[PDB]
């Protein structure tokens, strides 16, 4: 204070802050990385809620990203960019409670809508410092106002024993409600408009998007949402009670350890260790399973997502989502056998039937078998490429495609405004195989503007369609319409009704209207399934 | 005294008449019998070969029909009317026809015995659209059709029972078969290339003799139009028989003999009108009285029997109409009829799959529902009556034939699948029927070659083009004009490719994967659901 940039220093509910002035291609943004906005989720607060994080004195330095939260670092391919780009990118601690906010330089002169970013990783993983969640495009191109927030991800934010006290489970829905808070009171600090706030996120991020949309308490901390990816609802994105309870009390057992007892030693046990843990309590082999996701607590979420979205109104509510072509292959690598990056991944029946047993850990032999049944084309049943992409859509279609059109669905229904996207372009950066296509995760990269860095070797069609997709989600979070008020020449997007099933192409191509999220295997999924469970 | 219309068969002479084709005359020589009469003590029992008779057999006009259930639902509509009995129904109707060309042809000749479709519960040989003038003439084939029981009097059986075994109407069926192999000689027919065709239970009745082993020796290639032994319609279990048996004899007021005497003393009439009280479901295309595994004629379930049999001498040629099953809709479908657009409701096609899959547990009619619904157009009425149509197509006739056509492919036999695309100029059912079950026998059979019968000059070629495929596979076992290059080539279906040919205006196209998904579920996965649930 003083001889430092007068532009760059804000003080919010918890005292003063420095950011930084970051270049972007069109020129110069305003960053606050690492703005503390719960006290360390540390020590005996593990597991537990965040708390809102105590004023501090002077200037807290907000110009780089803070710690991750402490998380399982993905592995199985060490060096390729195509895992290491989620994986954290700054140390892994448990004090990792630290929201981001990018803003326009200067900051916006009249209050300016807000974009939260909650990130992806199966709930396990991720971390809003992550290169593809940098913000500064979205703050500099579109004059958007960018916050992002570490929470807790694993045990640390979904590990439940539900009902306790000391581990009530969905912490990091917690955390990320809290900074949902934070903007809500400090946003306008920066030229955020904490009345238009809109919350975007991918795989779980987008998952977290909908459980605040469920949540009531969540509810007026935003006004619009996008879910890319993602779905509260779904097989993966929650888990029971019961089974947090087992998969708590079994990781609990893994590490050695009446719920206080089985809690206070967890959190005697180091945050490594949990981690080392985490992954060895799911239920069956699976893909797109986590181990510590939100759980139906009957507090956080009143009820399982199918339910409150299958019976709540969403009237206020205005949500952009949707998919990427291929939702399902990303998974196929970390535990299909037949499945690699470094092959076609051509695989045969037998390896198919088995990927499916996998991709649908919960199902019965029957279940299995429909799904099996479905998606062999039965014309060319053994034919590898097929049902390597077959191994694809069924994973991708349960676990993403078929819930976001569950939701989309039943949000329509019940009048909220939907609009829907297939997101179908390859990053020509993609590192990634081409038979995975457009693999879960990969359109982030474009919707933050990635592309516009020259330095990235995207194709000018990718900025030109990065700046599309950041003025449509932009637009989206501007007015609830991802569409241009003025421009028209343009097609189009229009909202995804129950009755038309429309959703937009996102790909180098103009806007190109679809009807129905795979409506007829996505029967399969959401409304046939369920019913071969019952039985 | 016309010589070519006198034959001396085993059972003494015959004088067929002489019948005017539209590019010549035909030898018809019709009503002739091969069984004794199945009457009195012998209704139910297997028919016995027909005794000798003296002289000369007046054999110039088509015999009684077996007694079999007149339909009613729309009286003098043609489109109905040309199903029903075209003779006097008696049970005394044991009685084949052959058609040869005039003169008699000089060297043996392929025939092509018919079997009638009706359910097992109707039909007869004499109806127009089994006229086997046109494929005498035109194609110089022995045609011969017999009539077979059908109902009650065909197919009531006791299983287990002496006098009424059950299959009589197939052994009728087998009967004439011998008939012809002891006979058609006499007539320049070879009986060395007989070919079976016939159509929905005349296919599974066809289906049956390949799967019946003394009917084997009877004939070397098979077509089966639209139906087959295979599937939910063609046969019921020998408990099943047992049930609809001793239950229509409980609506007719009546151990097995004590049974069958009393059955046996009740006028025709009486079995016809309880006949269909005996479906254990408000079915459609289902039928009381059809051939019954019995562990005999069919020594186990046509499944059972496709899946393990060897077929590697036979060649089939098997197919099914467009729209295989909106015809059974009219019939206990709410909101179908001939009479409108039958464009019904979600509701009624739920209901109308609980009638067309009425073995199907809830779960497996939502299966079914679930299935069918476009989901795009979830409540379009257009959608639900086609997918309805559709459901029971693809049920009763177009997956059972892709299950048979796959299985007899996979298990050695050659096989030629078609969809019979074209809908007659003359048809009378409404457009959304499409290509009705039935409705390709008009064609095969070459009667828009008769002029008067108002079919399109496209139909005419049509229908010799389709004379000229069943009997080049009759003659040759392959439906393919063996000179003749200009083409394309109706290729084998096989497990691999699962190639059939279109029958339509245009030239054949070839398609793959006969229903292939659909039938998935059908033949793959609905099995699985109901041996569980
Ligand atoms: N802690 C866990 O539950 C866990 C950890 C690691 N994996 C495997 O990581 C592979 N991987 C990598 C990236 C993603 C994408 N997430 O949004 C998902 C996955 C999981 N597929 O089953 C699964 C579960
Ligand atoms: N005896 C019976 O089981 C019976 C009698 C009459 N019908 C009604 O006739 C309508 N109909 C008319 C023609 C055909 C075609 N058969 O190949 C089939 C059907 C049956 N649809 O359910 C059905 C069963």
């Amino acid at each position: 204070e003083g001889r430092e940039d007068p532009q760059l220093l804000v003080r919010v509910r918890g005292g003063q802050l420095r950011g930084i002035r970051l270049k972007a291609p069109g020129g110069p943004v305003s960053a606050f990385l690492g703005i503390p906005f719960a006290e360390p989720p540390v020590g005996s607060r593990r597991f537990m809620p965040p708390e809102p994080k105590r004023p501090w004195s002077g200037v807290l330095d907000a110009t780089t990203f803070q710690n991750v939260c402490y998380q399982y670092v993905d592995t199985l391919y060490p060096g390729f960019e195509g895992t290491e780009m989620w994986n954290p990118n700054r140390e892994l601690s448990e004090d990792c409670l630290y929201l981001n906010v990018w803003t326009p330089y200067p900051r916006p002169a009249s209050p300016t809508p807000v974009l939260i970013w909650i990130y992806g990783g199966g709930f396990y993983s991720g971390a809003a410092s992550l290169d593809v969640y940098d913000g500064r495009f979205l703050a500099q191109v579109e004059g958007a106002v960018l916050v992002s927030m570490n929470y807790r991800v694993g045990t640390f934010g979904f590990l439940a024993l539900p009902g306790s006290r000391e581990a009530p489970g969905n912490v990091g829905l917690l955390d990320q409600r809290l900074a949902l808070q934070w903007v809500q009171e400090n946003i306008a600090a920066f030229g955020g408009d904490p009345m238009s706030v809109t919350l975007f996120g991918e795989s779980a991020g987008a998952a977290s998007v909908g459980m605040h949309i469920l949540s009531l308490p969540s509810r007026s901390l935003f006004h619009r949402a996008v879910l890319q990816s993602g779905t509260p609802n779904g097989p993966w994105a929650t888990v029971s009670a019961g089974e947090a309870r087992r998969r708590a009390t079994l990781l609990a057992r893994l590490v050695g350890c009446n719920d206080t007892e089985l809690i206070a030693c967890l959190r005697t046990r180091p945050a490594q260790d949990l981690v080392d843990h985490e992954w060895h309590v799911l239920p069956q082999e699976s893909i797109f399973r986590f181990s510590f996701v939100p759980v139906v607590d009957g507090d956080f979420l009143s009820d399982t997502p199918e339910a409150l979205i299958n019976t709540g109104d969403f009237q206020d509510l205005q949500v952009l989502v949707g998919v990427v072509k291929d939702e399902g292959s990303y998974f196929l690598v970390y535990g299909v056998p037949g499945f690699s990056k470094d092959n076609e991944s051509l695989i045969s029946r037998a390896q198919f039937l088995a990927g499916v047993r996998i991709g649908v850990p919960q199902a019965s032999d029957l279940a299995a078998e429909a799904v099996v049944l479905h998606y062999t084309d039965w014309l060319h049943p053994e034919d590898p490429t097929h049902l390597r992409d077959a191994m694809s859509a069924v994973v991708g279609d349960h676990n993403v495609v078929c819930p976001v059109a569950q939701l989309a669905g039943r949000l329509a229904a019940q009048g909220a405004r939907v609009y829907a996207y297939i997101f179908e372009h390859r990053a020509s950066t993609l590192t990634w195989p081409l038979w995975m296509g457009v693999p879960h995760g990969y359109e982030i990269e474009f919707i933050f503007g990635l592309p516009l860095d020259p330095s990235l070797n995207y194709t000018t069609e990718e900025r030109i369609f990065a700046q599309r997709l950041m003025k449509y989600w932009t637009n989206f979070a501007r007015t609830g319409d991802p569409n241009d008020p003025r421009d028209s020449k343009s097609p189009q997007w229009p909202p995804y009704t129950t009755a038309a099933q429309q959703y937009v192409s996102l790909n180098l191509k103009p806007l190109e209207v679809r009807r129905g999220l795979r409506a007829q295997t996505c029967a399969f999924w959401n409304r046939f399934l369920p019913k071969l469970l019952s039985a």
